[PDB]
């Protein structure tokens, strides 16, 4: 019923679970977020994306804003009620992708400007155009727009970017707060960013605090500096961010990536790993990935996982799905999609039930010894 309400229900060490209440629903947390890009979460109707156990969806800012166009969908009714998802939508401000694949980028206070990666070039975007067409889109909980730090990042030039993002999410946060409909339905994220520098990453998290909002995200991360200085950044990262809010880590999903992020503070995650991976032939067990295209897959007649409980284990073997994902067929990326969302949301369960229990490490070592 609230517009935000986060209560941590269990903690283990910096762990913890607890809930997120909105008002188009509740968000379990530690949360995965499957990521849907252009207002449809790859090869899944909704109805089977919520059937996998998600309690909320990613869109992007970016995507959308280009096709069909943040307008449009606003004028058809909002996002939700256009892909057909009605519990709560999480969007990207579209800032990584504006530098991840657009044509010709062009940097400067005011925002940046670039070029359509497809037709023409649906051109600008600055911290309050991002606030407006998440306003547009309707998502529920909206991320304040931002400058991406590359890694590596000298120290000069992860201060710079780290110090127009603060101003950035200032910005937001007035573009928010300026528009009423917005302030009083929707929650607004913050994000931290500071590249691999603690001083850095702790001015980031400060000025953040000053500013404050709904939840904090960690930014700058999974952006090529592997698990170890990751996980390293989190240690000192995400104390230095409010322990009474959300802590998303962005981009991350490698299933061992999350359980150890958890066990760092995180409370939410979001990731493309276990669509594109899925119509890649790639499938997730508690065994560790398989590739389903191989050989020794074709008379397999046991499900993708043994211990999975989703539709597609309880219904297809991995000899069916070799044979479809070999032969191109689509219900091939639709089974492994589900499986794999499925695969993910089982992760969550088992994360925030151990945690609840106290005997998330336990949880954590066990489930990396086997999938390994
Ligand atoms: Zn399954």
């Amino acid at each position: 019923r609230p517009r935000f309400s986060f209560s941590i229900a269990a903690r283990e060490g910096k762990a913890r679970t607890g809930t997120i209440e909105m008002k188009r629903g509740v968000i379990r947390t530690p949360a995965f977020m499957p990521v849907g890009t252009a207002a449809t979460v790859k090869a899944l109707k909704p109805e089977t994306v919520r059937a996998t156990g998600a309690d909320i969806i990613l869109g992007n800012t970016y995507h959308l804003m280009l096709r069909p166009g943040a307008e449009r969908i606003a004028k058809l009714g909002g996002l939700h009620s256009f892909m057909g998802w009605d519990r709560p939508i999480l969007t990207d401000s579209g800032g990584y992708q504006v530098m991840s694949l657009s044509s010709l980028t062009k940097q400067s206070e005011e925002g940046v400007t670039f070029k359509s990666h497809l037709d023409g070039s649906r051109h600008m975007l600055s911290p309050e155009r991002s606030i407006e067409i998440q306003h547009l889109l309707g998502s529920d909980i909206v991320m304040a727009f931002y400058e991406c730090t590359p890694y590596p990042a000298t120290p000069s030039r992860a201060a710079s970017s780290m110090e127009r993002s603060m101003r950035w999410a200032k910005r937001s946060r007035d573009a928010f707060d300026s528009r009423k409909e917005q302030a009083e339905n929707a929650a607004l994220f913050g994000i931290q960013q500071g590249s691999v520098f603690e001083n850095l990453r702790q001015q980031s998290a400060d000025a953040l605090a000053e500013i404050g909002f709904d939840g904090y995200a960690v930014g700058g991360l999974a952006v090529g500096e592997g698990q170890d200085e990751m996980f390293r950044v989190l240690d000192f990262s995400v104390p230095m961010l409010p322990d009474d809010k959300p802590h998303y880590l962005m981009g991350v999903g490698k299933p061992d990536d999350i359980v150890g992020a958890v066990e760092r503070g995180i409370d939410m995650f979001d990731c493309v790993l276990p669509t594109r991976s899925g119509r890649n032939g790639q499938a997730f067990t508690w065994d560790g990935p398989i590739n389903i295209r191989n050989a020794r897959f074709s008379e397999d007649l046991k499900p993708l996982d043994s211990e999975c409980h989703c539709a597609v284990c309880q219904k297809w073997s991995r000899a069916y799905i070799h044979h479809l994902i070999r032969a191109g067929e689509i219900l091939g990326a639709m089974l492994m999609t589900e499986h794999n969302i499925a695969f993910y949301q089982q992760l969550m369960q088992k994360i925030r039930d151990s945690i609840s229990e106290g005997r998330f490490s336990q949880f954590a070592q066990d489930f990396r010894a086997r999938y390994f």
